[PDB]
């Protein structure tokens, strides 16, 4: 845990999503299965604020993002978001779109791996949240749809036009984002959108197993792996090797690197501490 | 379209390529099936000048790039291009190579989607033109050859070294550009070069159908999807979400977004206007 | 290239095997018994050799190979890891800078680099292969980016920059974070393999590819690599400027002119690399 806290206290209760933490693994289950977990303004606000809170306290070592019911997440609620935005002032339109983009950025920047447990529909914001995760663990019913243009918006929504070509290549990104057609599991797997394909109904269990695998590993090493992937997407080669050099040298002063060698020489399992 | 015209008038007749516009869709057909549609200096000049004139008046909602005869385009005419360049002065050599790269840039930047209808060979410049398009609609005879090195020039010609790795990955791009070997339809599909694979002989019809599909949709949403994809290839994550935020907020003030919600509430199809 | 000064070429390379024939350099990693595990001195030789070969433009292609049961298992657990555990801050930084500089030097060589893969390619072995322009691999090839297995991050010596640009961010995150083995079929599917050979034929296929490249127009090949590498880090408008200058320049070269001469008279072009 991080000692760098001040006047601000942790939120006692998260009302717009379900948050459970066990042994360093957070599980965030989207609310509203009867609506395919369609997101509201308040759910975005809780995503933003929860991630900021977990990040500043270095609270967990892995996070699973899940949805109950018939699918993962259908995106923003058509009445509670879209209908409401039709009567918002200019500043509040900008604030809403900035908030969703900073949710995706917060997923990309939080000091622990994020795993999306996917099944049925992941559409609109649901598909971008999945895309921002470090891992997508998906069952065969999983259907992505980047369908912003179908509501008259651009496919550059909350980072999708930045992330998608970096995951699947520019030719596939353009097709997916401009036409908004459904991408079923086999195509998704072929083009690079799936980290682990599971058996039908097993996505949540496999996501939990992957989370625990990561949480059992060297946390600082994992978190810095994510940090360097993310930063170096936006850096030139010469700068990337400077960040690598600094980071690897720092980690070589850590307990975990020393423990690897001690365990290796003593022919036993390493016991990681994440420092 | 766009009222922002001044003293400059539209070109009445395009002489070095065939241009046809029907109901917001431009079809540009390369001339010279006899010569495998090899590109002349004037053909490049007409591409440059037509895209500029289509762009500055937002004239169309989609553009198909096509080639008659046995194949899409064999590249630069060997007698008419290479032979001529061998007696050019230093400023003209630079002018020529600037113009070709400009053409590719203009394809990436024009405010409407561009579709390449591919069959037979797309080689050299013809391969790069196809690569720059937003969609590549290809029948099974389609071949790509990025074969600049075969003529003693570098494979990073007119933007190929920039675009190809962002479409197929750095490993594949290196191999394609350094060796210049033919890529046939199955490999092209595998590595991400093909947007839609058609039956033999159906590429032009399928491209037309796709263009009409795009032209029937919300044109401003499509255009911004392309602009954001293009710009965000060259931006960091934090900047990308600021561009997404301004753009989406802007589109939420548009008629097409409002019409999506109106259509939804009356359970009817949206009638898009592109504003 | 004639641009040499007080500094003389290194007479003998003790920490790897270096053989040059008709413009092709073959670099064979030492220590086949230890799966060619790297020492500090092996890294130093890679750095210093690549710098010599580059400043002289001595070679038109370079093959990176390893003998024994596998390509390269990475840094030596005793001679590197063991040693690093008692190093001071400055030397820890120095070491990790050196490894990244070797990878950068591979990306910046003015000739193509080809990795001849088979068996295990792990840790630095995986990243060295990743940095090569071509990966020529037989079906036994197994990649493992296993830095996190030793408590270090997957952003070792450029891996976090290179891998997503080769296989996509989703695959790169998986590979670098879990460090699981990637066998040949998967490697092929995700874009890590340039040419898949039959068992035991990687070194031969690599030799053949190197010669194919050394037989071609060398300036065109080198600039192809230079532009690919630079343009990964440049925006589109700047990339077409670099292409413009470069193509204009190569159009003043002998090879381009030779091509028109040749292709005209239906005789094969005879390249000169200028
Ligand atoms: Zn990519
Ligand atoms: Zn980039």
């Amino acid at each position: 845990m991080s000692p760098f806290t001040g006047s601000a206290a942790p939120t006692p209760e998260w009302r717009h999503l379900r948050v459970e933490i066990t042994d360093g693994v957070a599980t965030v289950t989207l609310a509203r299965p009867d609506k395919l977990n369609a997101l509201t303004f308040e759910a975005y606000a809780d995503l933003r604020d929860l991630l900021a809170e977990l990040s500043r306290r270095r609270a967990v070592r892995a996070l699973v993002l899940a949805g109950e019911g018939r699918g993962f997440c259908s995106g923003g609620d058509v009445d509670e978001i879209i209908g409401a935005t039709l009567s918002m002032d200019t500043a509040r339109l900008l604030d809403f779109n900035r908030m969703t983009g900073q949710v995706v950025r917060a997923v990309r920047e939080c000091p622990f791996p994020v795993i999306a447990a996917l099944h049925g529909v992941a559409a609109g914001a649901g598909a971008v949240l999945a895309l921002a995760a470090d891992f997508r663990v998906a069952d065969p019913s999983t259907r992505f749809a980047f369908l912003f243009t179908r509501v008259g918006l651009s496919g550059g929504d909350m980072g999708a036009a930045y992330l998608l070509p970096r995951v699947v290549g520019l030719g596939h990104a353009t097709r997916l984002l401009m036409l908004g057609d459904t991408v079923r599991a086999p195509e998704a797997e072929r083009i690079g959108l799936i980290s682990e394909l599971t058996e039908e109904g097993r996505a949540d269990e496999a996501a939990r197993t992957l989370a625990r695998r990561l949480a059992d590993g060297p946390a600082l090493a994992h978190a810095q792996t994510k940090a360097l992937l993310t930063a170096e997407l936006d850096m030139p080669l010469a700068a990337a090797v400077e960040l690598d050099a600094s980071t690897q040298a720092l980690l070589m002063t850590g307990e975990d690197y020393a423990e690897f060698h001690a365990a290796f020489t003593e022919k036993r399992p390493p016991k990681w501490q994440g420092r």
